[PDB]
């Protein structure tokens, strides 16, 4: 799987310019299912098999990310956060356009009282792209006002954990495209393959409405709460195996569904683990919420960093994810 | 156009209480579109045209306001806001109330130091309308509870800008209502004025539900930062033409409907400007989430000094917007 | 001179470790030196040319890293800084440490709340660093106590500027290094590849003590104060050519040394700016110091975004200090 997520992670897809991992999935898919189709805000549905109960399984295939508001006389960039990305995560960090030009953050201060206050209390206000122009005109040649950027990092292991950018929500991306290459479906299996759930849960919130599920299970990234000092009411640890969201502040998950999936875990001896969320939200909240409403639940991957460049995954959960959907779903 | 937004900016419809300023777009559209209907929540929807592509055209018609919520022994009023309008633009300002009762807003404070730190932390708690009431009774029968109200301030020439209140967005409603009035549409041309945006989108979340549109584009105002100290990371002008908005807290703008756009304002040489937003929303988003998803895209008029009563627009802005979308639509 | 500077930026050298920097700087000038030394710090000495005035040439191989303090029951570690590293630098990192161990920064907060304030007044005590281990076990083994790391960061270019990691005090490696693959001496030139700078400046403040040096001229990186308010005290900019430093917290430069620099620049249309820096400091502290003394100046190149993991300088200002120092010995 190490490949494919590895491909995943370091597409360029900020939430809105999803264009290139949709299509990067695509090929994924090729063979392995039986029909597509492309909605208009982008959402890709794929669906496998011709089983009674209709089921989708979700991921989101855009990342956090920044957009350029503006451009200064010397021809430096401001930034506005596409999604939840901290201004701390980016300070020193590189840039990574849709064109591919690379820029490099930096902060204000005109005194070293005023650095030391800025990052006290930073801000994107604070904060600046320098992407090696001269000037106004140059900068607009190269990175206009609504350029779109994503971290410039990479896929990288560490000592048997996987490390990279937008294992939020690539991995969960990764986990479904590995359900379809692998699985002989019971069900009607439906793969949706969402956009811009970071600014909004926009694009779960229609994919649902021409698809017949009788069920639908979002695939997402979680907390993991194992390092130090780490959020004490979060249970979540890496190579805990899947966990099963009860809640979060987006949804609560179907207990029939929950409940399903932790007989399917028990019967083959999946390791998996229970989650609340004390924040944060999923692509689950839009199935559920849709037409008369469709029953939904949450599996998520424990993560460490999250909205950080280098997200941490286990990819013993990953595989177990994937076993488990596959069990739930088929054989 | 000019008597168009005197005539708009100046109707009374603050979110919920439309009706005279719909009344009044119906009035102008006489003999320019071929048919209209009002759906239950007091959205307007009309139509011209029969070409292949179905496009939504969307303005707001309510406005910020004031709601009555409690009435003194002595005969003043208590309000909350409808929408977001700031306790300090309400101070020393008189209300117009829907039955066009005048109001005078006032601030409370026991002593002189009291009514200093009122100021500094300004909330609705503190305020209270004057209409003249010597009594509970005799207020209950001028304004009882749930009056609602709006700035009661009229429309100005401003060294050639336009101020008024509610250019938020009866400027919006003006650019649509010149449009049907001078364009051959080349598509079918869905104009929507829709109710309650100031108060969640309510209309626009539900006017495309029976539109079987292929498109939707927002017409709205957004904030001019080209005052002393604007806001730094706003990019929008004055006369800088219409503003593609790229993304908003609510809302990122269809790429191919913004490339459309971009490619009409080169082509014909219109000036415009690419706006990211900090803060803010559009009816956009009710659109986006609308059934299975309709593409949308914002544009929007350069505002300055959004949510007072003297909001200030340039009159170039709103005909190069006419322009832009009769170009975009139609001859 | 771009692979020279992609070679040494990329290179594993913190300050007390800078073995792996020291023998790339050998083995480029090999055949560009009539001899050299390493001194018993780790200093590298060399010398090229023959001429009555002696004069040091000097370079810190050193850059900023972090080490590791200690180790916790799941195999996270702890790390203090070595130099000049901001932990806001730190956050959401890779660091590269030098068996080859790649690590994560994190930071700690039990709360949302706690992470907020945390991250208002951040120290390297809310910091670790995961490298995978799953016990202090297994961590002990990868990356024990006492274990360097520097940014796991490489060299770019940016629309005709240089981005990379220890730009600080790489480009004056490079600068040094070039030098001495163009110039034919009017002097006898020593070439110091110093170690320890961030720390103190240890290396330069004995490199000296064994060399007959008239003159020594520090090369090393300045504040290039021309981004969105810069510090505003400070006029050195990008492309502005090699700027003199007049003073900085740890020295004052020698004005005669100051004023033959000037005169060859001007002798040669060579761009310069002058320097006032309002912190830091440099090597040329540690030669003045030196015995009875030795007169020095410090020569910078003007970068942005010192001790970030992208420094970014201009590659015309490297070349006309490569110009200046051509000019001025041989």
């Amino acid at each position: 799987m190490k490949e494919l997520i590895r491909k995943l992670t370091e597409a360029f897809g900020p939430s809105g310019r999803e264009e290139e991992v949709r299509s990067i999935i695509l090929e994924e898919l090729e063979g392995h299912i039986d029909g597509h189709r492309i909605d208009g805000l982008g959402n890709l549905i794929v669906w496998k098999g011709s089983g009674e109960k209709k089921v989708i399984l979700d991921a989101h295939i855009d990342e956090i990310g920044v957009v350029v508001t503006n451009v200064d006389d010397k021809g430096f960039l401001t930034i506005e956060p596409v999604g939840g990305v901290s201004p701390y995560m980016l300070l020193g960090k590189r840039i990574r356009f849709e064109n591919g030009t690379i820029g490099v953050v930096g902060m204000e201060g005109e005194t070293t009282e005023e650095r030391q206050e800025n990052v006290r209390k930073l801000s994107f206000d604070k904060l600046f792209i320098d992407i090696g122009a001269n000037s106004r005109e140059e900068a607009q040649k190269m990175c206009p006002i609504g350029s779109f950027g994503v971290y410039d990092s990479g896929f990288v292991e560490v000592s048997g954990k996987y490390v990279s950018k937008a294992m939020d929500d690539r991995i969960g991306c990764a986990v479904i495209v590995e359900v379809f290459k692998r699985i002989k479906p019971a069900v009607t299996l439906y793969g949706v393959f969402s956009v811009q759930e970071e600014v909004g849960l926009v694009g779960a919130s229609v994919a649902g409405y021409g698809v017949p599920a009788d069920e639908a299970i979002a695939i997402d990234v979680t907390d993991s709460a194992d390092t130090p000092k780490a959020i004490k009411r979060h249970a979540m640890r890496l190579s805990g195996g899947p966990a099963l969201k009860v809640k979060d502040r987006a949804s609560i998950s179907s207990k029939r569904i929950l409940e399903n999936l932790i007989e399917i875990a028990e019967k083959f001896d999946i390791k998996y683990q229970m989650e609340v969320l004390t924040f944060g939200g999923t692509n689950a909240m839009g199935y559920q919420r849709t037409r008369e409403g469709i029953p939904s639940a949450t599996v998520s991957i424990p993560t460490r960093y999250v909205h950080s460049p280098s997200e941490m995954i286990a990819p013993d959960d990953v595989e177990a994810t994937v076993d488990l959907l596959i069990r739930y779903l088929g054989a």
